[PDB]
């Protein structure tokens, strides 16, 4: 009955084991990297897949959200999202220092620039699929997230004061948003097959210790007592149906490339409410530090054997939504303040390519359990407009 | 009463003063250009959240603008528009000409190709950001407006004779336009904040005074006179609503950034109808000559210390319709053409800061007081639809 | 009579002849080739214009297309089309062999590699402009047809699975076919015009009589023959219809911008029903190799004075879609898997310019011919949705 049930998850429980298994039994490898890339295909065309629905369900999942929450409302349980998002940040930051004293193994300022030069748009074609960012054309490939997002919210609530001409495009939306949450179902199904190849493709190439015993912590302890202080509810039970997401979350290392299927395993396996997912998922892919900020926090204090290498930290991976390779350019930015050479940078991307990958469970878990206490605290402003 | 009821442009009159008294203030610069360029900051966002709404507000305006208007009549309306365009771009050559005499201080062809290859785009995405224009890839940053304005006349007008079928996507870009000129109300907020940063920058860095008589003149007699010679109504009155868009156009220096403003300062403060303003501006940010071309032909006798100069100057800022550094280029590519050296243009760029404030300032008017005119020369038109 | 029923394609004949003639009489060139792009620009415009409406035809085609069908029995009629692709291509291929065999006159494996890749596309907005093919970024300007294709057929059956909400987008990009359609309208009147001065253009500059041969021979003895084998009807009264199409063919030399035309002189000349032609033209301007694998099979034989030859030249034309320059930069990737020198090549690019125009006449004659045996082949099916 349980292989009946749960057939899917326990195919991809099957990959992550089969991927490391025969990565390893072809780990001499006499072949040039050129051929580990033509090895690692058919995971890499998982991604091309899931990379294609990211824009067209960010852009349609917000619009939808604001405008089916009255202006007023969501607004006020926005401001109760960003509570979550301060606060689980705040924890981590801390955790990550304590982590480092007990067991101890472009410019700076542009950044703060680039942020805000992407928060506006300057063309929103542009928007899809090219970030800015100051180099000595600023824009470059890789979808400008931090300036969709932000454009949607505005225009989506835009649509809520709107109400009858509104209404028109927002029923276009919705359905949009089915459709690429349709195209889901396949991609769901070729997941396994991407995965093993995707992964066995990355393993063929103390500190290391330090970060997971920081995230495990974290996503075991620290955010499931955070959700059964509110929600009063058990948070394995909730973990149990994000499973789906949660291995994927290892595979594709993008909160971006999993939000497609962590939309479905919340939607239809948990049982949550479309009107707060779509207001909380999108805005979790991005502006969420939980993970990426407790191993940024971690990186900075073990190369160098306060205040001011926290804040720098945060806008830095924000700033960096998802464009490839954005923890290995943001570590080199954040070593300028702090007046640290970038000769430790070449141990790390050898010891990245496994760390990213739970980097992103810890994220992917943060948006979900964020959205699980969104719903318990937001009950009375979603019977208003039943 | 008075602060009271017009309190926004009283505050775009503080950040004209504001701007030019701080930036005087910190006149002395010690610091390299790389930070005047993070010192005009707030500024450079206002000009991305008024780019950002440049592309959605011109496609919108024309496809709405020709279907609710019966393909016979506004076609004939359009004629009547071009009336305008031609007549006050005819006076401003001529103006140019005596305003010389009185007070005296890539190649050409492809000018004339390019425009008719930018008339007719490739393909509709590439057209959203990229312009064509041959070099020796010809497609570069910068959003093809008169490809985008050609499609969306010719798409508009398709919808008129599409009646039913075509009724679906008309209601779907004037709910789209309606959304785009709800996010204006805040853009119009962040504007003296952004004016007095981005004015200041630019000012910490006898022909000056021959272009500003002619662009006076023009702006204020003969302009104003062809507006009471038509419509019979004081045109200073009119002047008085689209105040809020001719203190942003000194600011802003581009017709298509002020765009989304001058829109709101006809449809609201001054009571323009619709159908004609969405008619009108998108042609008018483009086609219009009226304070460029009197401008560009000032620039041409100056340096050179007749009819074939004329056209060449006309045919390259319609070539360049928003592309960053326009008059610059344009005036390298006319010289060719009379047999001028380039070498007088490494002075015009220290003086243009200021005097393309101006420029715009005129051509701004010019679009607003041609639907002024149009208004009253198809109020018949206007009345068959109803 | 005659002068006034079929006017256009009259105009057309006369563009041909007029365009050689012309042509011929302008034969001596003392100009540079820089002065042959100022002649051929008439044309160059017409290119712009079709190019403009391929992708905007492209997507609304196959979405409506989808939908308008049962997601049962569409996917049932789809194989039935894959079955005329798959068997024109088999004896055309088999052709060419015969034909080389009486009258004798970037890597091989990443072609593969960048077909699967460019299937599932990245970004839908870099899609609709930029094709991936690895290059030692590898995206590069030319339409994605292959992705845009892929996206739209399993994003459109998605709709017809949806129903009630799918309604309302499926009744959207069939207004916006029928818009894109309505403007195809003016381009087919500016076509004599182009064509003259197109060909023109291209002609100012014992293998080339083989090809001629073998592609006269299949598309007026095999592809008609087929036809007559199950529709039992007339081809060239089918053949007469598609008049316009077929002469605009020889002047675009590419099937995707002759698309436009091609769906009017089937779905007005012809009289064929769209539900079928929005289903197979789109796959068929690019899937279709009975032109351009006859081409290609007979360029490979005859610069080397069997099985492994057919398979990478298939594969070669299907990954460059609508790429300028396509046949030129897939010979050479053919010649590394057979291990011939590139020296060849710099002779039949004079001659291409006069070939690749009958190549595209065969692939639209075959998609056309292909439509006809579809709606015969699919008449029940078709009846079932009435
Ligand atoms: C800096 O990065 C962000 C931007 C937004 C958010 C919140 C959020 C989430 N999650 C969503 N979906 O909508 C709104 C949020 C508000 O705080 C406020 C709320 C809102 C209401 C009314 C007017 C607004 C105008 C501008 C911005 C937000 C506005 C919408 C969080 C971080
Ligand atoms: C060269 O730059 C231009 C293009 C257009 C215009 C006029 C205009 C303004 N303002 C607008 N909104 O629409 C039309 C215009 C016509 O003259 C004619 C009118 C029109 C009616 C019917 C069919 C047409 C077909 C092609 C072009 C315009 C057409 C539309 C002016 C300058
Ligand atoms: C490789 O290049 C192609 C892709 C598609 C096609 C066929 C086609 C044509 N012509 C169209 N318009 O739709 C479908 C086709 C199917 O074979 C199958 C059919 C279909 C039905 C149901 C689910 C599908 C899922 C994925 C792909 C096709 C699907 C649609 C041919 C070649
Ligand atoms: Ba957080
Ligand atoms: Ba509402
Ligand atoms: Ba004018
Ligand atoms: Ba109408
Ligand atoms: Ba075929
Ligand atoms: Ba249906
Ligand atoms: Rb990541
Ligand atoms: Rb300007
Ligand atoms: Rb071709």
């Amino acid at each position: 009955s349980f292989l009946r049930r749960n057939a899917l998850l326990l195919l991809t429980v099957l990959a992550v084991i089969l991927g490391v298994v025969l990565g390893f039994l072809l780990r001499p490898y006499p072949l040039s990297p050129r051929e580990v890339k033509y090895f690692a295909f058919p995971g890499e065309l998982l991604m091309r897949m899931l990379k294609m629905l990211i824009l067209p369900l960010i852009v349609s999942s917000l619009i939808t959200g604001l405008a089916s929450l009255d202006a007023k409302a969501s607004g006020r349980l926005g401001m109760r999202a960003v509570v979550y998002y301060m606060s689980t940040t705040i924890i981590a930051v801390v955790l990550g220092i304590i982590l480092v004293l007990i067991i101890h193994p472009k410019e700076v300022l542009d950044c703060f620039l680039d942020l805000a030069r992407n928060i506006f748009p300057s063309n929103l074609v542009s928007a899809a699929f090219r970030s800015y960012s100051t180099t000595y054309g600023q824009e470059v490939e890789g979808m400008n997230i931090l300036g969709l997002v932000v454009f949607s919210i505005v225009f989506g609530i835009a649509l809520g004061k709107m109400g009858e001409q509104g209404q028109l495009l927002v029923d276009f939306f919705n359905s949009l948003n089915e459709a690429t949450m349709k195209l889901v179902a396949i991609i769901m199904w070729y997941a396994p097959l991407g995965i093993l190849f995707l992964i066995a493709g990355k393993i063929v190439e103390m500190y290391m210790v330090t970060v997971i015993v920081g995230l495990v912590i974290h996503g075991l302890i620290v955010l499931p007592l955070i959700y059964f202080l509110i929600t009063r509810k058990n948070p394995f039970v909730f973990i149990a149906g994000i499973l789906q997401a949660l291995i994927t979350a290892l595979g594709t290392s993008s909160s971006s490339a999993t939000l497609p299927i962590t939309f479905k395993c919340l939607e239809e396996n948990n049982g949550v409410d479309k009107r707060i997912t779509r207001f909380v998922l999108p805005v979790g892919a991005t502006i969420n530090m939980d993970g990426t900020a407790l191993y940024e926090a971690v990186a900075a204090i073990f190369i160098a054997q306060i205040i001011t290498i926290s804040i720098t930290a945060t806008a830095a991976s924000i700033g960096a939504a998802g464009i490839p390779q954005a923890g290995l350019v943001t570590m080199v930015i954040v070593l300028t303040a702090v007046g640290l050479p970038t000769d430790d940078i070449t141990l790390i991307i050898a010891v990245d390519w496994l760390l990213d990958r739970f980097r992103t469970m810890v994220n992917v878990l943060g948006d979900a359990l964020g959205a699980g206490i969104v719903e318990h605290l937001s009950r009375k402003e979603l019977e208003k407009q039943d």
